């Protein structure tokens, strides 16, 4: 008879040990689901109701939360297709009750890269291609899902059966573990790499408005030469002086004219020797130590006009910043000789001190560093549901029948990886209040 008869079931099941050893929590776990389907629906039904949500990465959200939409229909099946109905199952029916879940979560993994990958070119900047890309990911999601049902499987190999899934082969789940963790780790180290060179690029982009980029050497409003990002050459008053110093702190002779990255790489010297003139001064280290990524930013572009001692000067307010108190400390210095000098470059910094934001300098600049903030944790919650069972995957490939018992009761690690397609919706509503606006608007 065809190799999809219910007997194989029964023989799968037999040499693993799970055919005598069976045990009301299911009907529980069906209904969790039917949440799960809602909380998913509001997602796609609020990315297509708001006109700020037609953005590119909104679009790999809502993929997303399609692949935990239909994870949470896959596993309704799988309950009503599970324990004792397995047996009522052919092979064929199984390869297609276990390959919906895998199919679910192959296309949830490259979710996460698309929406990592469309992180990566917020800093450093395409609609069809967007429909395209996500045509291409389900594609590749029933390839691997579909694997065992196109004959990757142990049939006829019951000492290559996996455990935890009778009919699945051991080298089809050690491939899959290894496929998807190289990805997941991929991920962890893109998002690393985005959060660390925006840091450095906000700063970048900061002083570009309050100090202003030259390629041509010019002179300040005090009379010494500069050049690029406020970079002074020198006090003196002759041109040749200042190309000395300029074809000297290049190295190639420039004269006068320099390119975009020599005037970036002259820049984070000045950056470098900012930073190092707070981490030598005693008041300015607590309140560098004390202030957030956007402040110990504004703090260094305060140094980088006057220096260690020019904002030393500022002890009244510089306090003020050490007690958490913004709002005196913006009042102080709106008083001081430094807001009347450059008042408006001193502005932008103290709206900066006020509120802890980068809205002063660039519009899209606090609700993309949310969202930033938010994307990571959907990924760390995501990454610590599923650990545990590619974990005991893991074991099971080196692991021989009836020998590993962890493996008899996976349903502890199954579920968990199930119940993390429910986080993702309510993980939006609570940190990234940009979407829970849009969600209440319904
Ligand atoms: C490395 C790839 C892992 C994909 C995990 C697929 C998955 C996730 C969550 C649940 C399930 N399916 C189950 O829990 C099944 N009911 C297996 C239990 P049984 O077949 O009854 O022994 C399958
Ligand atoms: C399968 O189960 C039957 C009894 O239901 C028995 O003949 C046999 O011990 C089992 N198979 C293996 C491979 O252990």
């Amino acid at each position: 008879s065809d190799y999809v008869n219910y007997d194989i079931i029964v023989r799968h099941y037999n040499y693993t040990g799970k055919l005598n050893i069976s045990a009301l929590t299911s009907v529980v776990f069906i209904l969790i689901c039917c949440f799960i389907i809602l909380e998913n629906i509001f997602v796609l039904l609020t990315i297509w109701k708001t006109k700020k949500f037609h953005r590119p990465m909104y679009y790999f959200i809502g993929n997303l939360a399609l692949s935990d939409l239909l994870a949470g229909v896959a596993y309704t099946a799988n309950l009503l297709l599970s324990g004792a109905t397995t047996y009522k199952l052919t092979p064929a029916q199984w390869f297609l009750r276990e390959g919906s879940m895998f199919v679910a979560l192959s296309a949830s993994v490259f979710s996460l890269l698309a929406i990592a990958i469309e992180r990566y070119i917020t800093m450093l900047k395409n609609n069809f291609r967007l429909f395209l890309l996500i045509s291409a990911c389900w594609v590749i999601s029933l390839i691997l899902g579909g694997l065992p049902i196109m004959g990757w499987n142990c049939i006829s190999a019951l000492s290559s059966c996996s455990t935890v899934l009778p009919l699945y082969h051991k080298h089809y789940i050690l491939f899959c573990t290894t496929v998807f963790t190289l990805l997941l780790l991929s991920i962890v180290i893109l998002y690393c790499r985005i959060y660390s060179l925006v840091r450095t690029r906000n700063i970048f982009e900061m002083l570009r408005i309050d100090e202003g980029l030259r390629l041509k050497i010019y002179k300040d409003t005090e009379g010494y030469y500069t050049i690029g990002i406020g970079h002074l050459l020198t006090k003196s008053p002759s041109l040749n002086a200042a190309k000395s110093e300029l074809d000297k702190a290049i190295g190639r002779n420039t004269n006068g004219v320099i390119t975009k990255d020599e005037a970036e790489k002259l820049f984070n010297q000045d950056v470098d020797a900012a930073v190092r003139g707070i981490l030598r001064n005693a008041k300015l280290k607590p309140v560098y130590d004390s202030l957030d990524a956007v402040r110990r930013a504004a703090l260094i572009n305060m140094v980088f006009q006057m220096g260690e001692t020019g904002v030393a000067g500022f002890t009244n307010s510089l306090r003020m910043l050490q007690q958490k108190r913004w709002d005196e400390a913006a009042v102080n210095l709106a008083k001081s000789r430094w807001y009347n000098q450059t008042p408006n470059r001193a502005k932008r910094v103290i709206t900066t001190f006020r509120t802890g934001t980068w809205d002063a300098y660039a519009s899209r600049s606090s609700e993309n560093v949310a969202l930033l903030k938010t994307v990571i944790i959907v990924l760390s919650v995501f990454i610590a549901c599923w650990a545990p069972l590619f974990i005991l995957l893991l074991l099971d490939v080196g692991c021989k029948v009836k020998t590993c018992d962890i493996l008899f009761r996976a349903e502890y690690f199954l579920v968990l990886a199930v119940l993390n397609s429910g986080t993702n919706p309510i993980i939006y509503t609570l940190t990234n209040k940009e979407m829970r606006r849009a969600f209440i608007r319904i």
